[PDB]
Order: structure tokens, then sequence, then C-alpha cells
């Protein structure tokens, strides 16, 4: 039901991503990630067309982090922020977090070295049910995505997609 | 003239670039890159569009040269790798870099520093303004390698789809 990815670039760094669906607590779970009681940051699922771009977003983060050039305050944002095709941090947040009015939640961690984050209660934490990330094409929606990042109403492959987004988030 | 600008997240580092036309010694100057008598990367100003191009490129190899995680050798290979949207290193230097045969060389290098006016004695040639890049630079060639659409664009659109070629090459 977990996706695990070893960055490669950064092979002691491990990321993984838990899906949420019929979630009842969204307006909570937001206040814990804006007061900092949660780990990982709360992606709103339904603008992520596939794991791998959260993947890179994650790796981009790292990076950073390891330099120490974030543009935002902490990892978890960082994640986020990387997610939007803009400068705007407090825009990004709000497009590519979590909402009160989200049913379903997607969660991203990062580990490396001691830090190891209680996997068992950070599912707990949220009054929803737990799917496999496989699920996330039907959770996620091709319109909004495609509004977003200003990509072209022509149909294509996950992949044609995936380098149209990656390069919206790189160039911001 | 020269053309000079920060980087991205290290204001405190320089890319200079250098210009050249009707270069006699290219054969000679390529020997010594190798060697290392020579700073700089040498690079074929045919496929430059705009400087643009080469500072996504530096950036993008000082950033992993901070970390020592870099595809390359060294730092002036790197930045001509960054250039090509091909994974082999040898096949991007190959169309990026010099070759005996050329009349026309751009150099590029980063401080945080190289003289220079030393630099411009070793090339056997006239020094130009950047500004005259649009001027040697083969578009058809550009369109190859980059695999563009053939039907006519701005430099400005061809410009994008170049940073997007590049901004999707190992990503992870």
């Amino acid at each position: 039901m977990q996706l695990t990815h070893q960055l490669d670039l950064f092979p002691e760094c491990r990321v993984t991503l838990l899906l949420f669906k019929d979630v009842k607590n969204a307006g909570d779970l937001r206040r814990k990630a804006m007061e900092g009681t949660i780990d990982g940051s709360l992606i709103n699922p339904t603008v992520i067309v596939d794991p791998f771009q959260i993947l890179v977003a994650a790796n981009k983060a790292v990076h950073l982090y390891k330099l120490g050039k974030m543009k935002t305050r902490t990892l978890s944002t960082e994640i986020i922020f990387n997610l939007s095709p803009n400068n705007n941090i407090s825009e990004a947040l709000k497009k590519f977090g979590i909402s009160a009015n989200d049913t379903s939640i997607l969660i991203v961690y990062i580990e490396e070295g001691e830090k190891q984050i209680n996997q068992e209660y950070l599912i707990s934490q949220v009054e929803g049910h737990q799917v496999s990330l496989k699920n996330l094409p039907e959770i996620m929606n091709i319109t909004e995505v495609k509004k977003i990042y200003k990509l072209s109403s022509q149909e294509e492959s996950i992949g044609t997609l995936l380098d149209a987004i990656i390069c919206r988030m790189s160039t911001k």
C-alpha cells in the first residue's frame, strides 16, 4: 500500500508516499500541518498525475536542503512548493497542500540516518481509509492538472505529460 | 566585450562568457583544455541560442559540484554536459564542446578569481561581443540536437523548448 523510493542521488534518503481515501478529518490534519503536530507533507492528490511527479519534487527538496539553499523554511513545505508552476509560496501551499474540503490525502515524507518516522502513528491520525498508490489515477483529475500547469488539451502518455509538468516545475 | 552573471543560489559566484570569432588554433585550445592549461568550458557557439542556456547549465553544475555529485570528471566538463539533452557524456562533449576545425569559440568560466586578458591571449582570434551570438548560431543544427518542431517559432519559444529539453534530462 505504501510507496517507498530510495533517492539515487542521495542514497541515504528514502521517500515514502501514503494515500488515503474517504477522509473525514481534513480540517484538523491541515491545522496539525499548520502547528506542526504531524509528520510529512500533506499534498492535494487531485493534482498529482503520478507518484513520479512527487519524487522529482522531493529530490529537488532534499538537494536544496543539503546545500542549505531551500526556498522555504522547511523540508515539508519545500516539497509542496516544488510542485508549483510559480514563485508564490503562499499560493503554492494553498493549491498543492490540502484544504479542509479534501476527502483524499497524500502524505509524503523523507528519512535519512537516525530520524525515522512513526508511520503506524501517522496512519492513525487520518480519519480515513489508506489505499494503495495504484489508486491515484482515479482520485487524480486531468482537467485540474492541465489548468494548473498551463498545458495542451492534446492528450498524451503519462510520460510526455510528466515531462511537460516537470518542466513547468523547473522553470517556475 | 564579456557578459557576466550571479549564480541563482550562490550570489558570491560569477559566470563569465567570452565569445571569439575567426579562431585559428581551436585544435590546440582543445588539447590544452584537457591538460588543464586553460580555464573554462570551451563551447560550440553555433548551438547556443541565448546565454540563458549557459546559465541554466552552470547553475545546475555548480549545485552538484558543491556536493561532489557531478556526472563528469570536472566543472568545465559538467557545464558542457548540461547543455546536451542526452545522457552519453562523450557524445555531449563532441556536439557541444569545441573541435579542431572550429573558427568560433565561446569560453565559459566560474569564480567565487580567473584572469582573463591572459585567457584572451590564449585564443589566436578577435574578441567580439555576445550580442553577436545570434549570427553564428546554426538554427537547423539546434533543431536536430534538441529535437524541436520544424515549423518556425520565436527564439523566445525555441529557447523555452530548449530549457525543457535540458530540464527533463536525468531527473532522477
